[PDB]
């Protein structure tokens, strides 16, 4: 007697398990049990995955509802599930996702700024150096507080937050409502800081005085600051930290960027492709009995969308392994997801790893792990893949 298939299948975040392609091919909608112990559908194949993300009665608000089998304990409020929606609501999400563009004046140049100087410190303090505390992780941080507006100093306690905010856990975490809380509170304070003028909170703050917005709350105004913040430090740090593992196993394609560094934005796609960095299905609860695939999905069950189904999915993306720089449907991957929830900071995800790889290439051409690959450390029950310290020698 066997158990229900549980998710998810590995934390590790350097390969794909071969146990990913047989059940696209043999179950590409395949009933799973999740950590909590409800049961959900996991869609592995490219062509079910998108039906279910472009399908909006596969709902991300409704998996917040009481009562519902979940994939992981909430660790925000319930209303925050439904972030975008309230800013779309609110009339703030031309405003917010203009400001999370990587085309402000200055922030490429920040970005190369802070990149180059994390890396000099590498250099200055000598091999071993760990890219993920203290590279790629640095660099997210130092770009979020650029693009929020708020002082890079205090970037580092907003990040120290996001390794329980992201974790994957079967049961409500205490930690996660006190530095909620705390976090809230600090963006509140930000948007009655008149020295915040710039960046996402400083036009938050503004539109915040602005009569069209009066009755806009104070709470959500913060809850932009804290969500942005947080879903794109943990996403690009982590997204940027497991690119680089996969270039630095990867010498020639790390010697062609090296060499050709106009090709950076075609290799960070197809990083981004096989990227591994989300540790879960993403989550979406039926609103409606859906035929997806062979199974009839009823009202009220969970559905997790699994992206690294659907991007190696060898019918959309041939040799699904191989970065290929010149694939025909290059951005058609899900890593940002698709639908009414696609990523709001893709560009600026884009930027970040570029901009990073670009600047570790350029000041440590030799990068190599320091380390057999075995020996990095996934982290567990956690909405990311990461190794918890990445080293490398150069
Ligand atoms: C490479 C970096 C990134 C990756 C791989 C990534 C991935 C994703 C994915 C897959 C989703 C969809 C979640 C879902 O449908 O359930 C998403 C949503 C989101 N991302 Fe990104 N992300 C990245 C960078 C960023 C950045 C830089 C920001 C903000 C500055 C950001 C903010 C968000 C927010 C707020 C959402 C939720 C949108 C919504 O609920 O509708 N992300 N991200
Ligand atoms: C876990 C998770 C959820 C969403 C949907 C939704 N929308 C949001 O904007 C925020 C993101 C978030 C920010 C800070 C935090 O501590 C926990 C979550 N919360 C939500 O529930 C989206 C992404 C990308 C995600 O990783």
């Amino acid at each position: 007697a066997t158990v229900l298939l549980e998710v998810p299948f590995s934390a590790r975040g350097d390969r794909i398990p071969d146990a990913v392609a047989e059940l696209r091919t043999r179950e590409p909608i395949r009933k799973v049990r999740t950590i909590t112990g409800a049961e959900a559908w996991l869609v592995s194949s490219y062509a079910l995955c998108t039906q279910v993300l472009e399908d909006r009665r596969f709902s991300m608000k409704e998996t917040a509802a009481a009562g519902a089998p979940r994939l992981n304990a909430l660790t925000v409020p319930p209303e925050v599930v439904n972030n975008m929606g309230n800013i779309a609501d609110a009339g703030l999400r031309k405003a917010v996702m203009k400001a999370i563009t990587p085309k402000a004046p200055g922030l490429e140049q920040f970005l190369r700024d802070t990149a180059n100087s994390l890396l000099d410190n590498l250099i200055t303090e000598g091999a071993p150096a760990d890219l993920r505390n203290d590279f790629a992780d640095p660099l997210a941080t130092a770009l979020h507080c650029k693009v929020l507006g708020i002082p890079q100093e205090d970037g580092p306690k907003l990040f120290r937050s996001l390794s329980i905010a992201f974790m994957s856990s079967a049961d409500p975490i205490p930690a996660a409502k006190i530095n909620w809380d705390r976090d809230i509170e600090y963006m509140a304070g930000i948007l009655e800081n008149p020295n915040i003028t710039t960046g996402l909170m400083g036009e938050l703050s503004r539109l915040r005085k602005d009569p069209a917005y009066s009755h806009v709350s104070d709470e959500l105004f913060a809850t932009i600051g804290v969500t942005f913040f947080g879903a794109g430090v943990i996403s690009t740090g982590s997204f940027l930290t497991t690119a680089l593992i996969s270039l630095i196993q990867r010498p020639q394609l790390r010697n062609l960027l090296h060499e050709k560094p106009e090709l950076i934005p075609a290799g960070v796609e197809e990083l981004l492709r096989i990227n591994l960095s989300f540790a879960d299905g993403l989550p979406r609860l039926a609103t409606a009995d859906i035929q997806v695939g062979d199974v009839l999905v009823r009202k009220g069950e969970l559905v997790l969308v699994l992206l690294e189904g659907a991007n190696f999915d060898p019918e959309h993306f041939p040799n699904p392994g191989s970065i290929e720089l010149d694939r025909p449907n290059p951005t058609s991957h899900l890593a940002f997801g698709r639908g009414q929830h696609f990523c709001p900071g893709s560009a600026l995800g884009r930027r970040h790893a570029q901009i990073g790889i670009e600047a570790l290439l350029k000041k440590m051409p030799g990068v190599d792990l320091a380390v057999p690959i075995d020996q990095l450390v996934w982290r567990t029950r956690f909405q990311r893949r990461i190794p918890e310290r990445l080293p490398v020698l150069w």
